[PDB]
């Protein structure tokens, strides 16, 4: 519903404004597992769009090492659906103990993560993975807006409100390809998963958090750029390669993988967010939306089609 | 020889001093494939030891995206044994075109990379992988020294001169374990490779640049921290897990992997640099030396033992 979306945008924008108005040194996006994916996209956007110190850190590494750039003026941003994820609670409570301000995105304001946080941005029980991107996008892009580094913010932020409608349509359009991927590869002993830059988080997430953890499928996730520095030698006729393309400046690197793999393997799959219309969203924002498009396609639809063919409930853990 | 080593140290220190004396904004370590490994260790040291802006970037991603933190005051550091590696030459020539100063480490001063560079730090034809670490260490730690962030520099930098002698001894001590690893796993269809923080570059390098590229062995390299966020579900009795331990603050994260894997797989291998004496090097520097120790053990010795058992020359490429 439109009203939920406008409310979500307002809360994220209020956090961004209070952060900007208070002042800050560095922004550290700290998390673990699948929750890193949208943070890794933010980091890739930040490389091009801001001179602000922006970092993404594995929360368990960060609590063991500390960081000389993390100081009492920093803000640490965390995300946990449950708000109980041990490493995220731990880094939030560690920041709090040091007087380092924390943002928490979770679906429960009395979760331990939310109680450790300076700012809580709620997610609603029914919210799928696109909301993790949308809330982090409103937060991060509003900071850039206030810092005079995102002069398209108003239009971007309004158009982000209609991404959910576009994602429903994309998922329906993807469904036949998703069934075909799952049909052919559910019984694969080894899949190569390739993508990079702002798309790397989605390849990372889908490979480890869905296919390995929830379907016990062996994968080799590798970036498009680094594919050509050794992993390419493993490709042959019968090896599956699933390529996730970006719509930013690194699309050319993805296309090099496509051209090489198309000559070598009979088992090339291309997941291209550029194939999906985003009605009412300007083309200049497609490179930002793309990781969110792919995440919803892979986490919602492709996971469900693998589950259908394996017969292995996505809820199963052997550990 | 001692005289080669002292000369190498002097040249790296002179570059560091000229960089520091000229002034700089950010330091970007930009490379591809195996040449990233020592840069990724530097980045992990930098997280704890300096407030200077230090970045490691995949050179092909960096040339496509640019970076808003990369400006005419930055220094870009590159490494290429040949000095011909396309992506490294490309990023150096792109910096030069923009008036961005470049450091090049290569074994040939008339290589294209060396001709694009503001500073050339030579490697000698006979120099193994430890020299990539030692030259980058003298360069980076001398900058930290000049910036009043490394007050042990003198002792560190002198003790680094005796690492080569210690590495020869380590390789001889490792040789029996190396033969046993290669004997058991040369015919493996799938190996998990685990490590992290300052050790991640060595796990990354060995898995993709040696086992995949040069022996066509399928690997899953994954960090110790992130192992527990999905990849762990793939481990079972018959699955090989090679764990590379650190000697820094993330050793505890490596030990969690060890304790879990030891209960589940019959095929746990531990490569622990803490097992090797560094005579005449103070314990406080072991966490810095460790990635260099592991790199020389894996690149020199373990590669050669796999080659012996596979019969597959490390020089072979099918692409």
């Amino acid at each position: 519903s439109a009203r939920e979306i406008i409310a979500a945008r307002q809360k994220a924008e209020q956090v961004a404004d209070e952060i900007y108005q208070a002042g800050f040194s560095s922004l550290f996006f700290a998390s673990v597992g699948g929750s890193l994916a949208p943070m890794m996209a933010i980091n890739e956007f930040a490389k091009e769009l801001t001179t602000l110190p922006v970092y993404v850190e594995q929360a368990a590494e960060l609590i063991h090492k500390g960081n000389k750039r993390l100081n009492k003026d920093s803000v640490v941003i965390t995300l946990s659906k449950s708000g109980d994820t041990k490493e995220s609670v731990a880094i939030a409570e560690w920041c709090k103990a040091q007087g380092i301000r924390v943002v928490a995105i979770t679906k429960n304001a009395d979760s331990p993560l939310a109680q450790a946080a300076t700012w809580h941005i709620p997610m609603r029980h029914k919210n799928g993975v696109e909301y993790e991107y949308m809330l982090l996008y409103w937060l991060f892009f509003r900071v850039l807006s206030r810092n005079n580094e995102f002069t398209s913010y108003d239009r971007f932020a309004s158009q982000l409100e209609i991404l959910t409608a576009n994602l429903l349509k994309a998922k329906q359009k993807f469904d036949p390809q998703a069934d075909a991927i799952a049909s052919r590869y559910h019984n694969s002993d080894y899949m190569m998963w390739v993508g990079g830059a702002e798309m790397w988080g989605e390849v990372y997430l889908f490979s480890m958090c869905i296919l390995e953890e929830m379907q016990w499928k062996r994968t080799r996730p590798v970036s498009s750029a680094e594919f050509f520095h050794g992993a390419l030698e493993l490709l042959e006729k019968d090896v599956p390669l699933i390529l996730v393309k970006g719509e930013g400046k690194c699309r050319a690197l993805d296309e090099r993988v496509e051209r090489f793999a198309s000559k070598i393997t009979d088992n090339l799959v291309v997941i291209d967010p550029k194939a999906y219309a985003l009605d009412g969203i300007d083309d200049e924002f497609r490179w930002i939306m793309a990781p969110c498009v792919v995440s919803t396609l892979l986490v919602d639809r492709l996971a469900a089609h693998f589950e259908k063919y394996t017969g292995h409930s996505l809820d199963i853990r052997r550990y």
